[PDB]
């Protein structure tokens, strides 16, 4: 499945004909059953990273929000992901906004969402993951593991519990799980950042994640927003080592609007992804590994579309990355795409393999 083809044919057509969330909903059904370009392919050992009491084939994952309802998993795998992560899964089912409720802006390869969390609700995604329970086993001891990312739901009065009733029912069948706390689209959400909010809300998270027996016991990680401020960030490494946090997704998308966006619809309400974001990104994870001394993986995410972008990541701290955004513009092949860039720029920077290159900016 030709990169060319899809980035200059079959993509742009899906968009001239398909509203963003119509296009989005074909795209999770079609990979649901496997209707995909091939894909060739191979990672190479120089791709494996260990990190979270795992094995990743390859660093490259599928961020939340493609597959919010754990319906697409083998078919993300088969697109050639690491690892994948779905949610953001709330206790309660709920719809989220009204529609429209995202937003392409091409001329900048970006999109808005203001999805506001619609999740089928922990009930069902328990069923649909217990379905293929022990697929996922052997897909994550051959070295794909599995995240799912936890919300809230809009009417709830205890947010830590809600968290908490995710990790009990989703814990056990995860991999890793993710306290999303850096939506901007749920009202009061994004101040769980806040040191207090946050050490209260983890302890409850990590006591839950603790009393689940050995076998089915998730590392936790907490996915953060690119607009912290230093304190907040701070703030944010020091509860991490505090309560000794497994990792960090870094990050969620904006509520900025950088200057220079050319796109139509660059003012509608939402959090923006793609191309502007990136260099934001990288650069929060550039300081949340130093502010917590690189003993805390990073997951790296925002505005990842070549092997440039992922390799930026690594070398500023993360671990693995993921990407969300490409795919609308470039389609599945960005996949192969990223990772075989990644290995051609790891050769030639003189890496051994992605290990190597995990915060080499900060060694400099
Ligand atoms: C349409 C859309 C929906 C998203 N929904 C979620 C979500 O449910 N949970 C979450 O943690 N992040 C969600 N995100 C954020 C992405 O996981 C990712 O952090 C962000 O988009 C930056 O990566 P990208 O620039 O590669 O898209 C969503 C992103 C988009 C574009
Ligand atoms: C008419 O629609 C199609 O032919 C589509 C679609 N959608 C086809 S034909 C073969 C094929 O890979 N697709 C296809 C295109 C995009 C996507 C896709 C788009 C966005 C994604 O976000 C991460 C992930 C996957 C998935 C697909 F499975
Ligand atoms: O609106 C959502 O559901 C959603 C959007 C987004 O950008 N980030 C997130 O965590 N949730």
């Amino acid at each position: 499945g030709d990169e060319r083809f899809y980035a200059e044919h079959l993509m742009p057509t899906l968009q001239g004909l398909l509203d963003p969330e119509s296009a989005h909903r074909l795209a999770v059904r079609f990979t649901s059953l496997g209707l995909l370009p091939r894909a060739r392919f191979q990672d190479s050992d120089m791709l494996e990273v260990r990190v979270l009491g795992h094995k990743f084939r390859n660093p490259v994952g599928i961020a939340a929000g493609f597959d919010k309802h754990g319906e697409a998993v083998d078919g993300l795998y088969k697109m050639g992901f690491g690892f994948v992560e779905i949610g953001s899964v709330t206790p309660k089912p709920q719809e989220g906004n009204p529609r429209p409720r995202v937003f392409r802006l091409p001329e900048d390869q970006a999109v808005i969402n203001r999805y506001g969390f619609n999740s089928h609700g922990l009930s069902v995604v328990e069923h649909r993951l217990r379905a293929r329970q022990q697929k996922q086993a052997k897909l994550t001891e051959d070295g794909l593991p599995l995240g799912v990312n936890l919300g809230k739901n809009k009417t709830s009065v205890d947010a830590a519990e809600d968290y908490a009733e995710g990790v009990r029912v989703l814990g056990p069948l995860a991999d890793y799980l993710v306290v999303n706390v850096s939506s901007p689209n749920t009202a009061g959400l994004r101040s769980l950042q806040g040191k207090a909010e946050l050490r209260r809300l983890l302890t409850k998270v990590l006591q839950e994640r603790d009393g689940l027996r050995r076998v089915h016991r998730p590392a936790v990680l907490v996915k953060i927003a690119p607009d912290l401020t230093s304190q907040d960030k701070e703030d944010i490494a020091s509860v991490v080592k505090e309560l000794g946090i497994d990792g960090l997704i870094v990050t969620n998308t904006t509520v900025s609007r950088p200057a220079g966006l050319q796109g139509a619809l660059r003012s509608e309400t939402g959090g923006l992804s793609g191309k502007p974001l990136r260099d934001l990104s990288t650069q929060t994870i550039r300081e949340m590994y130093a502010l917590t001394q690189g003993r805390v993986p990073i997951i790296g995410v925002g505005g990842v579309s070549s092997g440039q972008d992922a390799l930026e990541k690594i070398r500023a701290g993360a671990s693995l990355v993921q990407l969300y955004t490409a795919l609308t513009f470039w389609g599945p092949p960005v996949v192969g795409k990223v990772k075989r860039e990644l290995e051609a720029l790891l050769k030639e920077q003189g890496f051994g393999g992605v290990t190597d290159a995990i915060g080499a900016d900060h060694r400099r």
